[PDB]
């Protein structure tokens, strides 16, 4: 079910929530009102963890549900191409 | 049947219809009356998705129907050579 898949998804949904919290902290910037380069770099690479995460999430969700929508290896290809 | 193969072909026939819609939008150009380079580039690479798509389609259709017309690996070779 949802709770069983979330028990399988323990190592990814918590990381997605923590990265959304980090993005919300970056909305108030977490510090003085300043913008730079490594600011934008750490603003970038907290997205790639959640996109690899939701790739693993949809791998678990197609193992849970049906396979009417076949070929997921190109889906992990496209999820990394989005990054 | 046709509906069962189309249920197997859900991730490709919708992409073919959407790319034909994008080509029809490019017929009216989707914007002001102008032609360029990236116009012609995106006019190109919406064809390679439907040709790889119909390669997957004929893979499913030879899994559905007979194999009186043997050797399909060279058929995916020729479908990419057309691109
Ligand atoms: C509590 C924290 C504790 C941390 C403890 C460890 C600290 C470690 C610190 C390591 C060093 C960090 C340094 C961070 C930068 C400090 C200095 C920031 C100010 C200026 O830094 C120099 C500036 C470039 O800034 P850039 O920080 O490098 O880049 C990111 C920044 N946004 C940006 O877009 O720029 O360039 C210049 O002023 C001269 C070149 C200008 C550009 C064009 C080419 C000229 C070429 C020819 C030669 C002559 C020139
Ligand atoms: C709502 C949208 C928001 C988008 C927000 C992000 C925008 C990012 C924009 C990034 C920059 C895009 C730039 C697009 C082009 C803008 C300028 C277009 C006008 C002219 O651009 C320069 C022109 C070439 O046009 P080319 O756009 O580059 O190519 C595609 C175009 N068809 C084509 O067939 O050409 O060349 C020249 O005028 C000089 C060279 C002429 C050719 C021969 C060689 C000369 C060699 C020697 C040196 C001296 C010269």
């Amino acid at each position: 079910e949802l709770f069983t898949n979330n028990a399988l998804n323990l190592v990814i949904i918590f990381g997605s929530c923590a990265a959304l919290i980090l993005m919300s902290f970056w909305f108030r910037r977490g510090n003085r009102k300043r913008k730079g380069f490594l600011f934008h770099a750490v603003q970038f690479l907290i997205y790639t963890i959640i996109i690899s995460a939701v790739g693993s999430i949809i791998n678990y969700v197609i193992e849970n549900y049906k396979l009417k929508f076949i070929t997921p290896g190109v889906i992990d290809f496209i999820c990394t191409s989005l990054i």
